[PDB]
């Protein structure tokens, strides 16, 4: 069951650029009691991803309605949305391509350092685009360990995020998160936690830190739209004691 361009479809044209070059973006949302959590955030993250990938579309009002009706049906689960540049275009060229495709579907902690480092590219940073082959490789290595998630670094060694979640770590009253201007996805839950931490008593800083710098934290917290927050017990050969920040934002995140 897929809703593609306003009607149920099981298959998609092979010529679609999402299939050809993973040319597009996507978002995975939590559905609770027939409602999409942070619906507005999901639509806004789709618009910015479309903006930087130069994908022009105006079906936002129609897309919103569809997410809401699909969420009312599913009641409890996950809602996935994919937007691609559509068919067409000569080779890698965007010329004569379009119109854009929309696809919807609904469905019902220890860290290990990842041996796979994320490439650096400002033009693709932050965007939840479809080129997630680095995440597929990281996941494969992660499964060779007994960890639940992975600590992923930059090609230069900077702590960036996890495989499918963002990272926060804190010492005292200061909370830290890696700047996502060169790599990683700027999560919706990440941005939501930043809003909470900003108005709160904790101090929040967006840093560029090495592994050793982050391993000196009193606590570490993992996040994404589906968890939505998870407490971290260890990161390889370094155990964590408190879960204060986690106890703080968790009720506020759910
Ligand atoms: C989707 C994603 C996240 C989390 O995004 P949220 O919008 O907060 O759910 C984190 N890392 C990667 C690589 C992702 O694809």
């Amino acid at each position: 069951m897929f809703l593609i361009n306003g009607h149920k479809q099981e298959s998609l044209a092979v010529s679609d650029r999402a299939t050809q070059f993973g040319d597009g973006c996507f978002t995975t949302a939590r559905v609770i009691d027939g409602k999409v959590s942070l619906l507005s955030a999901h639509i806004q993250r789709l618009q910015d991803a479309c903006q930087r990938l130069m994908i022009s579309c105006d079906f936002w009002p129609q897309l919103e309605q569809e997410m809401k009706t699909l969420a009312a049906e599913q009641q409890n689960g996950v809602l996935k949305v994919v937007i691609s540049r559509g068919s067409g275009g000569r080779g890698y060229s965007t010329l004569n391509s379009g119109p854009a495709t929309r696809i919807l579907s609904v469905t019902a902690i220890t860290l290990a350092l990842s041996p796979v480092r994320l490439g650096r590219n400002p033009h693709l940073a932050g965007i939840k685009h479809l080129n997630r082959l680095e995440q597929v490789l990281i996941r494969s290595h992660l499964e060779q360990t007994n960890a639940d998630e992975a600590l992923v670094l930059d090609s230069e060694g900077w702590v960036t995020e996890c495989c499918a979640a963002n990272l926060f770590w804190r010492k005292g009253n200061v909370v830290y998160t890696p700047r996502l201007d060169q790599a990683g996805v700027n999560g919706i839950m990440r941005q939501f936690c930043i809003r909470l931490l900003a108005q709160s008593s904790y101090q929040l800083v967006e840093v560029q830190a090495s592994l050793e710098e982050s391993l000196q934290a009193d606590e570490m917290v993992i996040c994404n739209a589906l968890m939505p927050v998870m407490p971290v017990c260890a990161c390889g050969d370094v155990s964590f004691s408190s879960a204060t920040l986690y106890e703080y934002l968790a009720p506020l995140c759910e």
